């Protein structure tokens, strides 16, 4: 009842999804039996670079590459639920592949967005099923221009407006690593797949987190450079317009040596000829490449997400470890943090009290990963101001939120976008004035048990103040929880004791084991120095 | 009512006054120090060679500075161009960095180039007596290249305008003919270069202010892409408003001189002072390039009748391109009417003016805005009604009318998207048919005085590139004929309504002035945009080169 078009989308996208599927293991079982041979552990082990190095010398041939990876990601989405779509005429986009590709021969998953011609781009929303695409987007040619071979669509939470990964059309992904554990998002199906071992690259989106706390979850890397230094020219979204705080898409891979291989690849001629919008800043070799001492800003706590204890642990080591390494380390928190996300962030992200995002759900299911962000959103801007002012003696955290939660009049966001541009240039005065190269911070973890995201709005705060400022920004994973910091988070308090606070404690509970991150951050179009102190990172974190 | 005004305007013109009295005394010094000097050489010496010979030391720094001082001062008496000395330029003078690729170069600023110690008025009261504290970014780097800024030059009142008038500077005139308007809203530096008192400047364009005066004056100049240059630290009158970006660039005698201005800002002293814009070296080789172009071109855009002259000047380029082995192809980006008044005007008024109006409480409207902040003023319901009654016999101004309306963010949102769809939409014409660059006309020849307030429409050809933001500049290739300014007897426009008589009467007694033409390249494309540019100003007037 109202949810008759909506059954009717799940039930065909479902379908969908298992023939997907089905046509995957038919495709892998004719392969094997064709080569029974073939070290297949060998070759899923092998690093992305020199999985590349033997598929360009021959070593190694695409259908071996293709199929071996296909066999794994089928095989890891059987308790992940991370695919939903086999890119089907992958196979003979396999056979023709550029042979001078930098990424020839190389199997990659696509975030669900990515739009692929033939296939719908659902983002787990009922109005989006049954609408194929024209065609590719204009990552996805320039990934195919370069040899690359595009597989698979990987599940989104419903919109992609969260940091958990279900949707109702779809369903729920898990953690690879605690099936009772969210695998982040909303680029989650992503994080799973290659945090399993079933992709060795793949494309997400980030727009609060999205890369990077999918990365982090389930222990990849991830990056997402400054929002205008790659084309989001095709991409499929729920949002139109709203450019205070931009979208930006980057590559999630088992290393920081592959995240730069994919932003090598991604920026040449072929991107910057099919978006002419996008400034033609080829990959600087030489940045990335550099080990010159850095000047590494840092800091335990934003004061705004207490850490947990192995969040502040991993930030910790990684800063002794960078200074016992000949890096000088200074103490570094932009200012305002507050402003930047209750403000800045939250108003510009719903300047529109959330009018243009709510038609995406007209006559939809609401995902329970999503908790209350659609029926706070539907309340009418004098009750969101009624509560906010009831709220605030209280609960000052929720009460910022909602207020800034509200419509406004064109004016007020032209003040808003000038407001952002001048917050932009404090953090910028403000870093030249200590010199930094970059700067490290916690990211947040361990991961979330499903359907906790939604209800933990404040734990954005490490990754979208970087998205509002629109600094390059990626994470490494550096350490594991310990039965230690497992116990000391059974004493966490945050700092507001709000609502936030307090699912987050249980919401990390039983997580001995998980991969926890770092975060690393340079200045706008600074992504090769970005990438160059991620490796840095990696080189001493897992050595 | 007005004393506050009032009294601006007399401080204003006291410190203008004070300033040519501080160059007067600065330059008689000079000249009686140097009474060999051959100063007529020196200034005619195109930019490109001026560098060379301060670079080696055949000419001093203090030559050249006080040799263009002196005739700026002189060039200003008819034109009314310069507002203040930047007065510490002397001792910059002195230190100017010997290896910068600018070194011992006097550079022109429009007003609102904040420079530490002056005013940056706009021509508005609310600014005036209130002195920047810093430098602008692009000032910075212009010093740590060795240049010397040493002026600002006028501009109209709040910028928003191509005419160049306000209550507190007055009125400036076109070196050529001072009947006639020297354009804007950069117009001081488009009457001090066209007259020959500046080698170099800067400006800024939102629907045509480099190129309007540039193209007035018959001088060159480029409106790059809008975030390919630094606009921190400049003044502006409207704040957060990024639909229509503004641009800034440079103005100048030849195109050589735009690309050396260009490749001296695109330096690491630029990035490293702001990081937000994106780090594209000059890149050299695109500029110099010599293979033969596609060029698309139209002769018109239905939306802006063009005088005979522009006509005359677009086709004769268009010819000699031909002549010269490159491929000429008709081309017109899809529904302008829509990209001028829906987009375009919708952009820059989204909020209904109102942050714009702030500017000018208890101020003098300078008549040379015409009735802008008249209309402005009016409720949206009542600009909504004059709308409707306007629809059926001048549907251009009820549809101006219609789109300088307050909205919501969430039809500002939906117009941002429709901006950013109708971009790619006009890129993918580009490459349907693969051009290299675009030729197109552009208005002139310069306005009478106090007309381009009246006539908005003549706007077309220019903010169509805001709209857009792709790079384009212009270049002078011919003057008005007595044969093609005869011919304005028989203009009407595509429409008649007011914006058309106006124009029509506002072109004619234009004999003898500069036209130009306008050159446009995709997004980020500067240099190839330069070195069409270069290709039309070789082409039409070799002597330039
Ligand atoms: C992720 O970056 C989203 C991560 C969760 C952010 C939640 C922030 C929040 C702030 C204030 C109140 C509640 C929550 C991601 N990937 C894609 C997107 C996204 C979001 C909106 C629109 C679009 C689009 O149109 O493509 N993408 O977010
Ligand atoms: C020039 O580009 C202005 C050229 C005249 C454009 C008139 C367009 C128009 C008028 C009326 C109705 C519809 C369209 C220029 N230089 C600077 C600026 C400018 C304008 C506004 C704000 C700012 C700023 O804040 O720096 N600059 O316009
Ligand atoms: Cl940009
Ligand atoms: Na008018």
């Amino acid at each position: 009842t109202g949810r008759q078009k909506a059954r009717g989308a799940a039930t065909r996208a479902r379908q969908k999804q298992r023939a997907s599927l089905e046509t995957m293991d038919k495709a892998v079982q004719r392969f094997r039996l064709q080569n029974p041979d073939l070290d297949s552990e060998a070759l899923l082990t092998l690093p992305l670079l020199q999985l590349v190095q033997k598929l360009q010398s021959g070593e190694l041939s695409p259908e071996a590459v293709f199929f071996t990876y296909l066999g794994k990601a089928w095989e890891v989405n059987k308790g992940t639920n991370c695919v939903t779509s086999y890119l089907t005429d992958c196979e003979t986009q396999l056979s023709q592949a550029p042979r001078q590709g930098l990424l020839y021969g190389v199997p990659v998953s696509l975030k669900e967005c990515f739009s692929y011609k033939g296939h719908d781009s659902t983002l787990g929303l009922s109005l989006n099923e049954g609408m194929p695409s024209e065609s590719d987007c204009v990552v996805v040619q320039v990934l195919k221009l370069q040899g690359a071979v595009p597989f698979v669509h990987t599940n989104v939470p419903q919109s992609m407006f969260s940091y958990d990964c279900s949707n109702p059309l779809f369903g729920q992904t898990m953690n690879p690593w605690k099936s009772s554990k969210s695998p982040g998002g909303s680029s989650g199906g992503e994080g799973a797949l290659i945090g399993s071992g079933g992709s060795p690259l793949g494309l997400g989106t980030d727009i609060g987190g999205s890369i990077r706390f999918p990365s982090a979850f389930c222990g990849i890397c991830g990056l997402k450079p400054t929002g205008n230094r790659l084309s989001k020219s095709g991409l499929k979204g729920c949002v139109y317009g709203q450019t205070a705080v931009q979208l930006s898409l980057g590559p999630m891979a088992r290393d920081v040596e592959s995240l730069a291989l994919c932003l090598k690849a991604l920026l040449c001629e072929h991107l910057f000829t099919l978006d002419p919008t996008v400034p033609p800043l080829p990959f600087r070799e030489e940045v990335y490449r550099s080990s010159r001492p850095l000047r590494v800003g840092y800091y335990e706590t934003d004061n705004y997400t207490m850490p947990s204890p192995a969040m502040r642990r991993a930030l910790i080591e990684t800063k002794q470890r960078l200074e016992a390494a000949g890096h000088t380390l200074i103490p570094f928190l932009p200012n305002n943090i507050p402003y930047a996300l209750e403000v800045l962030s939250t108003g510009g992200l719903f300047s529109d009290g959330g009018r243009s995002f709510l038609q995406n759900f007209k006559g939809d299911f609401v995902d329970p990963c999503l908790g209350d962000l659609i029926l706070i959103l539907r309340l009418p801007s004098w009750f969101k101001r009624l509560l906010s002012l009831l709220l605030k003696p209280l609960f000052p955290r929720l009460a910022a939120f909602l207020n800034n939660m509200r419509p406004r009049s064109a004016e007020k966001l032209w003040k808003l976008q000038h407001e952002i541009e001048m917050y932009r240039q404090s953090v910028i005065a403000q870093w030249k004035a200590m010199n930094l190269d970059v700067l490290l911070t916690p990211m947040l973890g361990p991961a979330l048990d499903l359907n906790t995201p939604g209800r933990a709005t404040g734990a954005v705060s490490y990754t979208m103040l970087y998205n509002c400022l629109d600094f390059p920004a990626g994470v490494v994973p550096v350490t594991t929880v310990t039965a230690e910091d497992d116990a000391q988070m059974e004493l966490y308090k945050g700092y507001f004791g709000d609502i936030w606070d307090i699912i987050l404690k249980k919401a990390m509970k039983n997580s001995v084991g998980l991969p926890v991150a770092v975060q690393c951050v340079a200045l706008p179009w600074q992504e090769e120095l970005c990438l160059r102190f991620m490796r840095e990172v990696e080189q001493l974190m897992t050595p």
